């Protein structure tokens, strides 16, 4: 006997309704099998993958990762893929969990302008990636073409209150992690397993701040996390939690009581989460520097009291979120705008800068800039920095160490390089501390930092 | 006690009978414990890692990977290692499975020429990767020194219709990707963990087309999958099916009903497979650009009806499995000869090309050259292509975009840079489209192309 | 309910005793929930990562991993954190298995010369990462702020013989693997995943010959084993036995008898080892190059009565082990130190290159440079080395191939290029060579080698 053997369809044709990241279509709350029509749309399109800097996705229903669909073991699934006429590139479809040859890959060649069909079997419960095949396979999957197919057992998931869609990705750009602009797709970086940026859901921030996940002190949820890859394994894992459960794809086994698990390359999971006490849980790939130097943070926020004989301390900051402690980095999106159009004034920077300040340079010089009376110095009211912002931008790029005096006080300690920050970024930070704090007003540009930084 | 307390050796002492891969010795089918006398020779030699690329492989029996081993748990192994006398470098043998200092490494040091000797017994049940233990051992390894041993249940392993022997390996060539010619081991993309081929069975192609592995509809087949690194993880996966059973090494652990299942560096798994509808099954690395960049497919090719109410769609073709999906490409080996002879004809050009053009240009231009009016321009009888050839290298090197008119009809879309095809490939697909579809003929070298990547 | 619901702490609040890699505090052996003080300091300081390399480590308690924390779920935990006054930056702490955001990082945040405090409930069991949290949280980590803390069970874990403490970390230096002096974090090749030096216990022999851990023959060993990354994911494997038991996290499910197991980074694991027989048991990550070119290497020594019906074979050596097999490399550090301070005899030279040419060398020379007659030309009373020592640098750097006669013999044969070999060790080996065997004394200087190098 094949698996799913609940029969021929019946009721009547249920048309899927698909959702976008980071929701789930509800329950299917059904005790016979179906005949499901799911229908996707291809769209190839430019979008934000951070601030200011726009990338051209491909994408199955518009989002990164793509429409989550969710049918029931035993039925029969009629799959549409249409591709949008504004597409460049031809596209199909590999479901995991289908059974048949490339998951459905070869019946579904989709040009762009036209539509095709087939028609598989849910023989395997599970949760599954589904991804484009296309070749060249790898730059559809970069590109962001994967998303979550579920298929339910016959008697539904347990009952929880919230259940969420979240998804893994590495992306390659010819421009290092954000310098600003449209950036094309490097293969280069690609086939060295190289990625720029580390995201959930197809940009950074895209779950943090104002877009984190929700739930209440005592309330469960479910998370069907996706690896799309298309190269990483996530050490994936929950900060300041555990996972209830973890259940990889239909897999029979089912761990329980971790923190940390390793998602495979177009591997799938759900895990479940108890809300105990209340703050910021961050979802993040532990290969740290992607989590904290690529984007692969997700937030699920838990309102409620606090319980003090459970856990004494605070909430979240920048120490350890950096920039993305804050509601969203809007600032620095409109200033890249603003010296696209010619348009960049001193306080477009500022704010920019003030978004960008956090957690980056917050950490040791404190959020008003008052620094640690000699230990770290101050940026507020600074004699040092007034008498050189050239000099200030020379310390951002390339560090400084040794003995200074600052505000009448001595320091001796390092500063490290933060070469990595672009020269907008480096020209924001500064011109927002030099417009804060009784500091000299002025600006710094990115031209000017890009003459420093080609000669420290 | 000990694991594997069965007693001492009893009847007569057998003669281990290796299979080279894909292939598996006879289970034991035996109830009694044996001295069983393994017998393996190395041998470091020039074989085709792709086609027309030589690489010195260093090899336990001849293959990559080398000679499987089946025995019992309780057997008393009396195992020889020999060093055939054409050999350069001292080898030795660590086996997963030992108990006892390098599993073995120490005894089994073995010059060129010479050969060595030792006893283990086999107290532990599993699947068991082997390798080189010879300094510098990641070198060894790296050149193919690594294979599989079966430590049996007493009882045996469950029957099924068909047992197969598949293994991962990274590999670290001087040359790129299917640059041609003898290539030579490469230290620096080793230590980085940069292998220019990730490969099942020791070459691209190993397993693919008229190398296919075989079953049929209802049969079941199970693959003894090992990972012999030296570096890479695999993100193990088999596309459009399940694995009914995973089980890794000898542990009490069995997972059931999974697609994805990360096989560490030095790892070994049992997969189970069930055939349920015909087709080309593909095993593969799933962080993808090693499966779909770098060689890391493998084939089930499962015969019988169509059962259209589980899958109603095609078999597999070049849109995923690329050039792969023919049964060969021996036209390129052909090529690359008749090249380094000088002999290299027109024809020798056009079926080297006509093999390379599969998927990596057909996907877009279609394998009869007719594109897609108005939105992939023909290639077939194309008066843009006969009006500049050199235009055409530039063409698949660097991509192009903007408007363009070809056989009177307008194209406004983007082809991206193919840059990672090699001087001879350009060459010869360029060569072979030129010689089809009544376009114009005549020929473009590897030289001409190698100036047109000078000078953009 | 929460978990861990075992009521108030009682008794009297306990003062913890923390330790030191690789050892273990005590079984808590208490039947009812307390109040844990635990005190932890952070130590800025430089340390010899490898013998001659320096490197500015970020210590919990002054050791990588930090110092080990053991308390039973249900515990009411007091956490001070104490950042000593000679410490240049701030830092904090995340505890997995801790319930409350950021797992204590933001009421942990902990300037030079402060400390702080936070109170957490153990509700999880398990084996769980600590680490530093604060911005640069991937820098932090990199410098060794990592470490365990053990949540028991009520009714604690199954005695043992011995409980060790071994915890793997990626580092990131501005110098290549062994380049002398200080060497500066490096937060490209941080970023970039691409770590010079992968350790146990934060030093190349930290836990190799006269460091090994220690057992015997039928005894049981629980090691409690971290992956602190900050990137990598290791595949943890013992060579030459197995584990009877693997158990991650806090998690429910437990592996046995496997010998290969994958740690997330971030990541901890219980196994437990029984000795079978006698010698050298090799914890490595086997993505090899890690632990045979970049140190992660850790041995546990098994005294004890061979078993020849088991393991008839030797214990392990330089082949497999290289220059880690004796007992330290004691004498290269001291001829670094000597060439600093402009001392550097030819003796200091002498006992560094007989440390570093065991294995890198010996396996094809032999130790007593004999080499093999016709296979392996001798190093001993060599008239081919005596006459050109230039050449015998670039011998060394660049390898040799081709028919060459030493001491009235001809060879034809391979010498891979040794070219990662830094310049004061290829100096090095080449005195003691020159200085042993009756061969002509003198020296070979690492200036005589850098200008070889800079032109083969
Ligand atoms: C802690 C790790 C720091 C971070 C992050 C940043 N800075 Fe810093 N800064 C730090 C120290 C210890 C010092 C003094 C170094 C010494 O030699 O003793 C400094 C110094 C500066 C200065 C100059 C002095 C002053 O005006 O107070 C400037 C202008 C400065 N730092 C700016 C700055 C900015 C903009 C940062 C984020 C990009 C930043 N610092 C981060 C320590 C640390
Ligand atoms: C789809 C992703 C493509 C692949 C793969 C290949 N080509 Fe292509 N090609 C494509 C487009 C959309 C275009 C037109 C670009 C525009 O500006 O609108 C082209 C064009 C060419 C041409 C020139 C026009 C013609 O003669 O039809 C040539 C000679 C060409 N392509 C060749 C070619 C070859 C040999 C390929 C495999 C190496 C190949 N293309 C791949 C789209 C796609
Ligand atoms: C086996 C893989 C080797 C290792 C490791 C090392 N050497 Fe070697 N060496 C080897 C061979 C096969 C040869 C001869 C090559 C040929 O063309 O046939 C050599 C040669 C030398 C020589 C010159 C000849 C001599 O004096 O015997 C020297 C000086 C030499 N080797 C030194 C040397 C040192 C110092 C090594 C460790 C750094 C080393 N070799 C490693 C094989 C192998
Ligand atoms: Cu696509
Ligand atoms: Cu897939
Ligand atoms: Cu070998
Ligand atoms: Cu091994
Ligand atoms: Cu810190
Ligand atoms: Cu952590």
């Amino acid at each position: 006997k094949l698996p799913g053997d609940f029969g021929p369809p019946r009721g009547e044709p249920i048309h899927a309704v698909l959702t976008s990241p980071p929701l789930v279509p509800p329950p299917v709350n059904r005790t016979y099998p179906a005949k499901v029509i799911v229908e996707l749309e291809v769209v190839e399109k430019e979008m934000q993958i951070s601030e200011g800097v726009s990338y051209t996705f491909w994408t199955f229903g518009g989002t990164v990762p793509g429409s989550f669909i969710r049918v029931r073991q035993g039925d029969t699934v009629e799959f549409h893929l249409k591709n949008h006429p504004s597409s460049k590139m031809p596209h199909n479809i590999d479901l995991h969990g289908v059974t048949g040859p490339g998951g459905g890959a070869a019946s579904s060649f989709t040009a762009p302008g036209h539509e095709s069909q087939f028609t598989f079997k849910a023989l395997n419960e599970g949760i599954y990636v589904y991804h484009c095949a296309t070749a060249p396979v790898g730059m559809h999957i970069a590109n962001g073409m994967y998303g979550l197919i579920l298929v339910e057992p016959p008697e539904g998931l347990p009952k929880v209150d919230h259940e969420y869609y979240v998804m893994q990705g590495d992306f390659y750009t010819a421009g290092k992690y954000r310098e600003k602009g449209l950036q094309p797709f490097d293969m280069e970086k690609a086939i060295d397993e190289r990625p720029s940026y580390v995201l959930f859901n197809g940009a950074e921030g895209a779950l943090t701040g104002d877009k984190a996940l929700h739930a209440k002190v005592g309330e469960t949820v479910r998370i069907f996390v996706g690896n799309g890859g298309p190269n990483l394994v996530s050490s994936f894992h929950v900060i300041g939690a555990i996972f209830d459960q973890v259940r990889y794809e239909g897999g029979t086994n089912v761990q329980k009581n971790v923190q940390t698990t390793l998602i495979p390359a177009g591997g799938a999971a759900v895990v479940k989460f108890t809300a105990r006490v209340p703050g910021s849980y961050v979802l993040v790939d532990h290969s740290i520097f992607r989590a904290l130097n690529k984007g692969a943070m997700a937030i699920l926020k838990i309102d409620g009291a606090e319980n003090k004989l459970v856990y004494s301390g605070k909430e979240l900051d920048s120490v350890y979120l950096g920039d993305r402690a804050a509601p969203n980095m809007s600032a620095v999106t409109k200033a890249t705008q603003a010296s696209v159009s010619g348009t960049l004034t001193v306080q477009d920077q500022v704010q920019a800068g003030r978004a960008l300040f956090a957690g980056t340079c917050s950490v040791c010089h404190q959020g008003n800039g008052a620094g640690l009376p000699g230990v770290f110095p101050p940026l507020a009211k600074s004699d040092f920095l007034a008498a050189d912002p050239k000099r200030a931008m020379n310390i951002v790029l390339h560090g400084l160490n040794g003995k200074i005096k600052v505000n009448g006080q001595e320091y001796d300690s390092v500063m490290p390089p933060m070469t990595q920050l672009n020269d907008d970024e480096v020209a924001n930070i500064l011109t927002y501390v030099l417009n804060s704090w009784d500091n000299p007003g002025g600006r710094v540009s990115a031209e000017d930092v890009k003459k420093v930084r080609a000669q420290p």
